[PDB]
């Protein structure tokens, strides 16, 4: 009696031709499980900003005085609409361009470049209520130029970058609301703010205008930035309205990653792929957790499950008509294999090797790399943002189809592999016994001679032979 | 007396390919490529486009007198525009951040024009300024929605003007800066020389100076008019200050959106049909995974594929009058005379001939084929995309990115689609082959000794087999008091 | 006897279920061979710049004098950091766009538009050490440095109505001094401007004087901009100081736009439909792995080392349990076909291939290979793009994209082989099993079915009777016992 396996499972798979097919064993290849924690990345923590925007951090807004500030990070954590940036109303040129820069960094380090002390001939105590530190008229920590007395000589300030690393320098211009607030502030009138490097050349003038009030002020500050190379000097020259640096940022990077909008908090675990909902210690080719991962991640997919069949049709008591065919049922009373007698370890190991290989081919072929996914855009980059979105929308489709289908096409194939293995085991046995048995038709052979147990192992050996001279 | 196994054949000439063969006539087939529109442009999800005809978005908003009698709905889903509309900036000039402005307006949950800075309140300045370029029936005019502030008398007092946005929606606002050809034209129009046009909101700041210059004449003029725009927030004020050269807004636009869509470059006209997917040639009412109508869709569309046909086989090999060597194998032919199923019996008898389909397996197989077709169709995720994008003369790189991309998806989809058919087709045929082979076998292990197996899928009974005994064979009930002859 | 073919092959394929499976024949469908040469593309040369940048070329840096300069090109060859560019320190507005534009050109032509000589009242021979020609201060061949004449600098005016019948590339520049003093020395006037206007252009520039680091000897800089002047359209220059004027223009007609190949090599007069920085690819296969930065009509770039499709059967010197099953071995001695017969006889032994099925199967395998190759659509793409320091986001989009197509194509390609390979082997297995069956239902009783794919006749079988079995003509007066 040849037969096949059947257990207490009720896992269901789908094949190209049938669905809701109950199978003995099955493997899922859709990661759908995070862990709600935010982690280091390949050993390197994010940059946690709580409720500071990169802008408020670098400028040194009084409200970011106490922030983590790790010297090296893999990505950045930032709350969707942080609240704490330019406490002095204004704006920031090429902002996003800069955030994609600081998203990931090999080494960061503040340094003093244009000391507050050295701008004699110029007031430096300038400040604003809006940038007040506990009922005190302060200002941006890292910034610094008003008239001293009734005079405003030109301002010159310079810095040959000797720090052995490229440096991020930030500066700005004051836009008053009034020609009276102008002379009351810089005495002169047709004023400019000039910067210069080996690769940068910029001459902004202020733009005076009536404006609505914000954090108390009708006036704004407009900041810009740049990347002074090593051994390159920068230059400043202004006849009024220059907000100067005092500090630069020695920045050595890296690989460039991306920012993660998130509420949570670093938790001191470890992952290779991190999502807004949590990390994902996984090895599957696909996942459906959240679109906005950072790291080396499986491919996002619009499924709920991708169940692969590994075992056979579970039939307690096809394409080759043996399983659920002429062998009408599975034996729940066979446990040491998938096919056997009344198990056969030759074919079982073969088909165990078979399925294993399959499940490996699906997985180990899926090449994956460190992407960032979530990008940063401004109000005049909607077009650009959508473009990104059409693409990720577009690979979403391509991957979801190849995956729903891969599974259905390989599931009907796996079901046939088994059918055919049971079919060939019944055939291996047919052409050993031959005349010495009645072939019943349920996959059973009745012995026309007397068959003891040694005679039973020979048939399992493939050794039956064959001194029968009986009707 | 005898019984024969066989399969179906019909008058079909439909051809499929498979991985191994080509031009293979089959009994049935489903093509899964959409290639039919209705040549009509329609509402999208129940919502009309914005029909501009030969107006540009710029001409529309500024109120070029040539756009006076336009449709103007309160809410639209996409925008219809010709390829080079003509009626735009009747007065030569330009429009900052124009492309962004259209992606913005490309879809709108609600639009509304509202007078914010009444033309009349600008005392001290002349306001009736107009031009031949913006001619209305011979008479010099100007943009319906703008105000040309010029000197009054010999005087141009500093011009101030506010609007606190109370409208309860975000408001689109536009303005312009006039650029003369001539210090003389500049003194004539504004009297003052060192002029500026300042504009500020809560997040805006922009002091513009007029760029006077000699330039070629356009529509009659060397001067130009440079427009910019902004979104004023709720409860936010906008401030205009000018000592000369300001083209002020008389109106604003309450705008609430929505989800953002795109602009369909066409010649046609809305026709009051309905659709979930629109193309420039016509709308697509379809349910298939792939289409090849036109690359520039808007809506929820099938994947665009560079194929002429995608015929999936549903029936068997048509062989009138494989992997399991049954169909086209030892059963050499199909029975055009067996019409109630895919696989069945013959049976010859001294009570008569007659075909008969094995209904059990014909059903098993119909279900399975239905599922295959549905698998190919139903696993196809489809989202709302606009496809056609808008780009400037200095964005040829950025344009060519969008192209290289939509191009790459053309290649993926086409390969996969074409291959997906060939594969599932070599499988469809084997499926039917196996189905037959197994019917044959079921009968063979029933009759065994009591018949001669001819080898053409036929069984010659050694004993007499009446109709009741024939049915037992189809039943699976053959059993089994036979003996003769031998 | 029924049997199948075996040969001295050691080629291995994988399939979904097995690996390292020696087969009789195989086709690898991955292109991985160039010719190490850079070539014309569809019959049209690149533009060879050597160590010149596009900027250095157009402005006419004296160090770019003796360049190739063809009238029509298909792509552009440039080193990675050319050196010969803006010999006079400065910059170039919208530079990257300008190169995508010039990256392919149906027709180019330099034409003198504002003859250097006509600028009376201004000094014109202005030059510099930075743009040195053999010790002597010079300047861009294609530009004109308008400086004061005497102690006077009259307002400078200049037009060109574009009659050339083609669109014309025009460039100019604004000088930026270090010093109000250098500014009075060179132009005498202080509140200066450089105005330029066409039918769609407008741009009044002011010179940004400033203290800056010295470069090539200078703190001053020269900022260049450009435009496309239309047919029958005029361009107007107006300056009260600081204009670097064009003496020449460029008639340009294009075409289709291509891209720039960053290489060290040099054009070699071969031909190709597909060029890579390592060499050109004359190929016909769907996938390749040579180098990601192609230009032309290329196979899909795939991160694989090999893609071996199986064409023949399992080499044995399956799913239907025939090959490597009850027919335990292959016959290295059967060379005229994939599957055939043995036949032992008192007239002799001898192999023989069943030609009918060997042919059926060859056709089917040919088609498989062609299906994999011929359904692959392929368009002209440039792949390598051009980006500025403030476009790192935009650059990283292009990358994340070409990266995603790397993943898709690699997966599909690798898997596509493994699948069609577990099928190719079954195909052959079935082909055999069925040959065996055809013979078994012919002989039936008249032989003993050994079970190794062999048949022992109970009767005498001569050569004519053997052929009847191969024919399908066995029939059938036997008896014996
Ligand atoms: C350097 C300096 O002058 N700091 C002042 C500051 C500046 O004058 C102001 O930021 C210019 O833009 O003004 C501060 O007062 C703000 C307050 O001043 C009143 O005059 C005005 O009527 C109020 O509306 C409001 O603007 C400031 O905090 O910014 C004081 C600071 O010392
Ligand atoms: C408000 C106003 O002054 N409108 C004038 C207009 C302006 O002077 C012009 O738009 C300034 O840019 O001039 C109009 O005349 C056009 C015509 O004027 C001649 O003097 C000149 O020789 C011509 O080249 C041409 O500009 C106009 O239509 O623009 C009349 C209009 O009333
Ligand atoms: C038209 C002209 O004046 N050409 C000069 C050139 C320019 O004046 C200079 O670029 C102004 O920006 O100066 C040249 O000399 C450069 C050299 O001059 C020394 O006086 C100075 O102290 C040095 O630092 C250095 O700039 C030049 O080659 O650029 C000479 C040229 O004839």
């Amino acid at each position: 009696c040849i037969g096949y396996h059947a257990n207490n499972s009720t896992e269901k798979v789908d094949t190209i031709l049938e669905r809701n097919v109950t199978v003995t064993h099955a493997k899922d290849i859709l990661e759908k499980t995070h862990n709600g924690k935010l982690c280091k990345l390949n050993g390197i923590p994010p940059l946690e900003l709580g409720d500071c925007s990169i802008a408020g951090w670098l400028l040194g807004n009084p409200e970011c005085d106490r922030l983590l500030s790790v010297p090296e990070w893999s990505y950045i954590m930032e709350k969707e609409n942080p609240r704490d940036g330019l406490c002095y109303p204004g704006s920031f040129n090429d902002y996003e361009e800069l955030k994609h820069l600081l998203s990931s960094v090999k080494h960061f380090e503040k340094v003093k470049i244009l000391p507050k002390d050295r701008w004699t001939q110029h007031t430096t105590t300038g400040g604003s209520q809006a940038c007040a530190v506990s009922g005190n008229p302060s200002f941006f920590r890292n910034m610094v130029l008003t008239k001293k007395g009734s005079n405003y000589p030109v301002a010159k300030g310079s810095y040959n970058n000797t720090s052995g690393e490229q440096m991020l320098i930030i500066w700005g211009v004051h836009h008053p609301i009034d020609e009276k607030e102008q002379r009351t502030l810089y005495q002169n009138v047709g004023t400019y703010v000039s910067v210069g490097t080996s690769t940068l050349n910029k001459r902004s003038t202020p733009e005076i205008a009536t404006r609505p009030k914000v954090n108390g002020l009708g006036s704004r500050m407009e900041f810009s930035w740049t990347l002074l190379d090593m051994w390159d000097t920068i230059n400043f020259e202004s006849t009024g309205n220059l907000i100067a640096p005092e500090y630069g940022f020695k920045i050595s990077k890296r690989g460039s990653s991306g920012i993660m909008k998130t509420e949570g908090t670093l938790e001191n675990c470890e992952t290779k792929c991190q999502t807004p909902l949590g990390a994902i210690n996984t090895t599957l080719p696909f996942h459906n957790v959240h679109p906005l991962t950072i790291g080396e991640c499986p491919k996002y997919v619009k499924s709920e499950k991708l169940v692969l069949a590994t075992g056979l049709r579970n039939v307690p008591q096809g394409l080759f008509g043996a399983i659920a065919g002429f062998i009408e049922g599975g034996w729940q009373g066979m446990v040491d294999g998938w096919y056997g007698y009344h198990a056969d370890k030759e074919s079982t190991q073969k088909a165990f090797d078979g399925i294993t290989n399959k499940v490996n081919s699906v997985i180990e072929k899926m090449n994956t790399q460190f992407e960032a996914v979530g990008k940063e855009f401004s109000n005049l980059e909607r077009r650009l943002e959508n473009l990104n979105k059409k693409m990720e929308d577009g690979f979403l489709d391509v991957w979801t189809y190849n995956a729903e289908l891969l599974v259905l096409m390989e599931n009907e194939r796996t079901l046939d592999f088994h059918d055919s293995n049971v079919k060939n085991l019944y055939d291996k046995v047919r052409m050993q016994l031959r005349d010495n048995v009645k072939e019943l038709g349920n996959g059973c052979f009745e012995f026309y001679h007397k068959c003891d147990d040694e005679c039973m192992n020979s048939v399992k050996n493939g050794t039956y032979d064959y001194p029968k001279y009986e009707e």
